């Protein structure tokens, strides 16, 4: 029945995505209810960038010095404030297509959609992974900073994410919708580097489930492992410790293939340190971190 | 600025998604302005599918035997017909989020978003492209016939696919929205086979400039090549021919970058003869053949 990296249907937050205007500066943010939500780096000139007292910067500004465009209407802000690198502006209408939401603060290793914005138009949706290092690997040009990630569980958006910066190895950096950083960034233009990021072994190891539910079983073996022995190899490999946590959640996708997940462990190990031998798994030659046991499950019903 | 398998925003085809329901069989329809579009093979049992004969099963049907739900309310149908492999369902009440739209037959090696969907319930949304052997490389279950595919320009939704069936192998097939099928397949449980695939040249084309324009610079080299010499391993490996058409269509990407088509051909040739040595282009360690030289553009802004 086949596996693909997959989005969230995008609709209930496309309906939320403004454009922000301060002076020159044009980014996207998010109106929910009579809030709209947006980088605070907008009230920045290229030259407050490389050194910006936010909260400088933020007194010398007035309503009036916001222009928020809902496609064609202007949204009139009657009220602004700073939460951490967010900025809040209150408008005079609320949002009549505000889903059902939440601001929720994502784990390392789990994933999202991203909906890339420009001018507060709508342009693509895709999955990203909340890498160990707390950077994400999208696709982000000028223009995109507002951009948000998501969830959906239920008919409930959980907003994870807002787009702030890249980093110079070409990944992405950005907040919470409370404004706080993912891993040990600042909204400034000065000299900042991805720290070492290591593969998510629990999302490898639900991707080789992933790869038994439709069909790939080329890669499986006899052997069996012991947690201990198993995460020397991962230490070797660059890959995170696995946990009884992590086994524990892999139970579903363990019972319903009937492979024990030290069984799945010893196949891993075996790929870790032959390689593949010019043979693929579900379409991919590399071993694939960027899917949760949760998204399998969900795709492989 | 990195490069994604990115979809369009699905908010448009959301609002156009319900539940078709005959007898015992629920499956997905789109409803445009007073129109239900819904596979015709909906009004079939287990027994029916194994050799049906429509125009006979269909005019055994009356309008009150279709259920359509439009999540919460029931729409009345008023009429009914067949098209080819699609059954259009005339009900009492317009679509009010009926987008601009379009039917569009898409050509191999073209792409387009594809909304999965459950009972009338979008569920995840992600990019396909039509394989030379008119077979997609999707990710659908029992529930997911009635799914479309769609490409948005400005405002306007171009559907090109339904979703009908699943193929041994593990790939998809289905129709325009028109009701033709994209291949030698038929809505009938009988043996059919995908035919050998081929790899969409001027799409890894598109992505090795995709490649250089994020940064990846490796598999280039000081060498070209001519259309013929290129064309002749092309065959040797499974690769479609490459036309002055597909050519002229990679300017704007061979000016962007300054490295002539047949220059990048030069490397491609490289890359088939000796592979990869360990190496990755955009995360991948294959050569990615589902980006248009217009989806490059697009993204890479
Ligand atoms: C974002 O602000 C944006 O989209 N703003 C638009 C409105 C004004 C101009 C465009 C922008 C998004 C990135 C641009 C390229 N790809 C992106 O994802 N972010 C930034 O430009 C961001 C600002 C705001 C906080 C810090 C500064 C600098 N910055 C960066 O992304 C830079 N990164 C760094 O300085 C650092 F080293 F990572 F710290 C990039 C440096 C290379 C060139 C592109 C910007
Ligand atoms: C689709 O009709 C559907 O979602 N309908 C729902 C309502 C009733 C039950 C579910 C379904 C979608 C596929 C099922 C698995 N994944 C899919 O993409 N299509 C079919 O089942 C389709 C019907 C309609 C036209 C032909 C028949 C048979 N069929 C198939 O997909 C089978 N393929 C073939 O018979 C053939 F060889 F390709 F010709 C599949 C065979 C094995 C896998 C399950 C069905």
């Amino acid at each position: 029945s086949g596996f693909r990296k997959m989005a969230f249907p995008s609709g209930k937050v496309e309906g939320c995505m403004v454009q922000v205007t301060c002076g020159t500066t044009t980014l996207n943010g998010l109106w929910l209810d009579d809030v709209v939500y947006c980088p605070r780096h907008v009230i920045c000139t290229s030259e407050d960038m490389l050194n910006p007292n936010y909260e400088d910067l933020l007194i010398r500004k007035s309503n009036h010095n916001f222009l928020v465009q809902a496609g064609n209407v202007q949204l009139r802000v009657i009220g602004h404030s700073m939460q951490n690198c967010v900025l809040k502006l209150k408008v005079d209408t609320a949002n009549p297509k505000t889903p059902k939401y939440k601001f929720v603060r994502i784990q390392p290793g789990q994933t999202f959609s991203v909906l890339a914005c420009y001018n507060g138009s709508p342009s693509g949706v895709y999955q990203c992974a909340m890498r160990p290092n707390f950077t994400i690997k999208g696709s982000f040009l000028n223009g995109s900073c507002g951009s948000v990630g998501f969830n959906i569980d239920y008919d409930c958006v959980s907003f994870c994410y807002m787009h702030h910066m890249e980093l110079p190895t070409g990944v992405h950096a950005g907040t919470d919708l409370e404004g706080n950083f993912y891993g040990p960034f600042v909204d400034r233009q000065t000299a900042q580097a991805a720290g070492t990021d290591t593969t998510i072994t629990v999302n490898v190891l639900a991707w080789l489930y992933a790869a038994v539910i439709n069909g790939d079983r080329w890669f499986l073996n006899r052997f069996t492992t012991t947690l201990n022995d198993f995460n020397l190899v991962a230490m070797k490999y660059n890959y995170e410790p696995l946990t009884q946590d992590h086994v524990d959640i892999l139970g579903p996708l363990s019972a319903q293939t009937g492979i024990a997940v030290l069984d799945m462990c010893a196949s891993l190990k075996e790929l870790l340190q032959n390689g593949m031998n010019g043979r693929t798994i579900l379409g991919s030659a590399l071993l694939e971190d960027e899917f949760t046991p949760f998204d399998v499950v969900r795709q492989c019903s």
